């Protein structure tokens, strides 16, 4: 009865029973089952007999960032009796703790090296050999003029946190086109083929001969070959469906096969695996010839066998590629003859002897464009150099990935399952990226028998996110409610009802005592609910408010719950606005940005992190107590919040940010930017928020209101509006000289089906923006010809 519960728990947590598995009676399924189970299993016992501080490393990961005076308050577990030290910034966290120790001896009338310092009311940590300055938490302790607060805790006290968490012939290929068709009558129903390796057609589109029941040779068909159907009438597409003509198993697939169709002509990218609605979705009757069994040949037996004329080049000097160009690699792979053996032998025996390449190039090799298995093995290959603060990075993206993936068990899942398993913050987020998407049927196979592997290597994180999971249940069932109520009553009104609902029990327990699953680290204790609500607009979001008093101040954070829209587009951009303050922050250039949290987690669901101490430009340009003039009021309100001394500051952090943002939503082409969709936080940084438009669906925007805060509100300041200029121009810069960072990620995004990401053409957009063709310094004239074009609108 221990793997009952555990089992039961497993298909509540993942949104799928784990019977609808089984009665699948699919072998690759089963296969894909017990292989991952021992996969995490072992991972799991690997990290039970880890030392205290490699624990840590996992289920705490440090906060990094990309000669001054610290005070520091730091107390003990299991005493409330408090200190100050005053530390410098360029201390480690082991003299802190000295000081800690020193202090502690000294009081109670009495080793660092067994202890570390928990931030309090978080489940972030501060150990090795690296400078406070460095830790993310005193660098904004040091920005906001926080005292960082700390605890002692000991070896033994996280010892004991492990010890609470254990548990063939060239016969030409054909097929022979043998149900339920919904069309016009009138019309007669034809069925297009096409023989795909990837992106690249093998051969033609062999088309069919024109009611509701209806040039390759077999040896040269390459490992990951795609027969690809199309259901149109006679141009009105009516279904689609795809499969590989290799199982799971190497064999070559023989006999019947009844294809379930997808509802829409032809779709190479689309899976490769059937409608899983087998009651009304439209099926395709197809067989496939018995060529003798036919087993793809193994390695041993492999090794052993631009324009036109430019691409005969590349490949006449290969071998002069792979011993003098290796990171052109993409470039010889996406000339090689794909349709034939002899010449996909032959560069298999390149790729087995190419020397790794960067995480730049490796990220190219996973694109759709290169779906063969050993060059897909090479990008894993390259890709483990990545660390797991860039792999944390691109994880949205690497999710996208597996949607290209022809089987099962891949490369890619075992990758991003062993580096899940390896760090507890790795693992939260490619939960919530595969809960997320369990309701769209082409992925919910897939993704189901990821979480569940996963779940068999974490039991306790298990039941950590199954506290996640029931407060997000508990989320929708009263947004409902607040949606129904607010179209019957008063906003004050459905206010209260919607506190009174969070008052019972089963709310109090449920929305209490969690990970925020926008950031692991954060931890939502107690709901205020006084200070919960919800906003005017269509879907009626929550903005959920909590307490802790551990955490102090610091434990007030407040989450938003919306139902209703997609929130994948808006965890994107932030992803890329994130980025490009890593990159920028990189080369020195600090720009105060604010990429707070975004996480979709189901059907039109997720959380977006609020940023307290922040208002949009339209709610300070309509005070609540005067301007004399309208341009006067964020001034106005940036006086209120930082007198004398401090009005510097803040118009220098909106000075910084504000170059920042206008820089991303330019580059990204994020339009639709309004004063109510830009927020500034007190200290002075502007920020914006709701991003559902981007890729031009874009000039750069200089703000009259934002260029009078920027010119400390004279009506001339060239000395203060150039300083903004520069920081435009070497944000612009920075960002192209990682161009192709952005467009390799974007590319690897045309998976996730969101529609502003759809063709080449989203794609062009960010060329443009980042002017890559151009010469550096035609691109700065180009980009000067755009603000210029700006200041004169403002
Ligand atoms: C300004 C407040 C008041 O009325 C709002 O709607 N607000 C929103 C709205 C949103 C938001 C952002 N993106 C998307 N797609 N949707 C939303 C929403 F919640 F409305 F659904 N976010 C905030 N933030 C608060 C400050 O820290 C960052 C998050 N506030």
């Amino acid at each position: 009865r221990v793997k009952k519960l555990i089992n039961s728990q497993i298909s509540l947590l993942i949104g799928k029973g784990l019977h609808e598995f089984d009665s699948l009676r699919d072998p690759e399924v089963n296969d894909f089952r017990t292989k991952m189970r021992q996969f995490c299993e072992e991972a799991a016992a690997h990290r039970q007999q880890l030392g205290w501080v490699e624990w840590l490393q996992y289920s705490f990961p440090l906060q990094l960032e990309p000669n001054r005076a610290l005070l520091v308050n730091v107390k003990f577990e299991g005493s409330e009796e408090s200190f100050t030290f005053q530390v410098s910034t360029k201390d480690m966290p082991l003299a802190l703790m000295a000081c800690a120790l020193r202090k502690k001896a000294t009081v109670f009338r009495q080793q660092p090296e067994e202890y570390a310092l928990q931030v309090n009311g978080r489940h972030e940590y501060l150990y090795g050999n690296y400078p406070l300055c460095h830790f993310q938490y005193i660098c904004s302790c040091l920005h906001s003029g926080l005292t960082p607060h700390l605890t002692m805790v000991h070896s033994s006290s996280i010892l004991a946190m492990r010890d609470e968490q254990s548990n063939s012939l060239e016969q030409p290929f054909s097929i022979e086109l043998i149900r339920k068709v919904n069309a016009d009558e009138r019309m007669k129903l034809v069925v297009q083929a096409g023989l795909f390796h990837g992106n690249e057609m093998l051969c033609k589109t062999v088309s069919s001969s024109e009611c509701s029941e209806p040039d390759i040779s077999v040896c040269d068909l390459p490992r990951m070959a795609r027969l690809c159907f199309a259901l149109y009438a006679v141009d009105c597409p009516i279904a689609w469906a795809n499969l590989m003509l290799f199982d799971y198993k190497d064999q070559l697939k023989t006999g019947e096969r009844c294809l379930y169709m997808w509802p829409s002509l032809l779709n190479p990218a689309g899976t490769v695996r059937g409608n899983p609605n087998t009651e009304s979705a439209a099926a395709l009757v197809i067989y496939l010839p018995e060529v003798a069994p036919v087993y793809f040949p193994a390695l041993e037996k492999i090794l052993e066998l631009l324009y036109e004329h430019e691409k005969d080049l590349v490949w006449k000097m290969r071998h002069e590629v792979q011993e003098h160009f290796p990171e052109a690699l993409a470039r010889l792979l996406l000339v090689t003859k794909w349709n034939k053996h002899e010449d996909v032998a032959q560069m298999l025996y390149l790729l087995c002897s190419w020397p790794e390449l960067p995480v730049l190039s490796a990220l190219e090799l996973l694109d759709f464009s290169f779906p063969d298995c050993y060059v897909g093995s090479f990008a894993i290959k390259s890709l483990r150099k990545l660390t797991d603060d860039e792999l944390f990075q691109y994880l949205l993206q690497l999710v996208q990935v597996l949607k290209y993936e022809s089987y099962l068990d891949c490369e890619l899942t075992k990758f991003l399952l062993g580096r899940a398993l390896a760090n507890r913050k790795i693992g939260h987020f490619l939960f919530w990226h595969l809960r997320s998407e369990m309701h769209v049927p082409s992925v919910a196979l897939r993704f189901g028998l990821i979480m569940e592997a996963y779940c068999r290597g974490s039991t306790h994180h298990m039941k950590v996110l199954m506290k996640q999971g029931e407060a997000l249940s508990k989320l929708k069932a009263l947004n409902d409610f607040v949606k129904v109520s607010s179209q019957k009553t008063t906003k004050p009104q459905t206010k209260e009802m919607m506190h009174m609902c969070m008052r019972q029990e089963t709310y109090m327990e449920a929305l209490s005592h969690l990970q925020s699953p926008l950031d692991p680290s954060t931890l939502l204790e107690e709901v205020c609910v006084e200070q919960c609500t919800f906003m005017d607009s269509k879907m009626k979001p929550l903005w959920i408010m909590y307490s802790s008093e551990e955490a102090g101040s610091a434990g007030n954070v407040g989450i938003i719950f919306k139902n209703g829209d997609d929130l994948r587009q808006d965890m994107l951009t932030l992803q890329m606005i994130q980025l490009m303050d890593v990159l920028w922050k990189q080369e020195g250039l600090d720009l105060r940005m604010t990429p707070y949290g975004c996480l979709p987690t189901g059907d039109r669901t997720g959380l977006i992190e609020v940023v307290l101490h922040s208002d949009t430009i339209a709610n300070i340009q309509l005070n609540k107590s005067t301007a004399a003039f309208n341009k006067d009021a964020l001034l106005n309100w940036l006086k209120s919040k930082n007198p004398g001394e401090a009005l510097d500051r803040a118009i220098e952090e909106f000075t910084l940010s504000c170059a920042g943002y206008c820089v991303a939503t330019y580059v990204l082409g994020i339009g639709d930017r309004h004063s109510d969709n830009i927020m500034i936080r007190e200290s002075g940084q502007l920020f914006h928020i709701d991003f559902g438009h981007f890729l031009g669906n874009v000039p750069f925007i200089l703000t009259y209101d934002f260029v009078h805060v920027i010119q400390q509100g004279k009506t001339n300041n060239s000395e203060k509006f150039e300083r903004f200029r520069g920081y435009c121009e070497r944000a612009y810069t920075i960002l192209r000289r990682h161009g192709l960072l952005f467009l390799h990620l974007f590319a690897l995004m045309r998976a996730a089906g969101l529609p502003e990401l759809s063709c080449s053409k989203d794609i062009q957009y960010l060329k443009d923006s980042l002017a890559l063709g151009k010469t550096e310094e035609e691109a700065l004239k180009h980009f000067r010809v755009k603000f210029n074009e700006a200041l004169r609108e403002s």
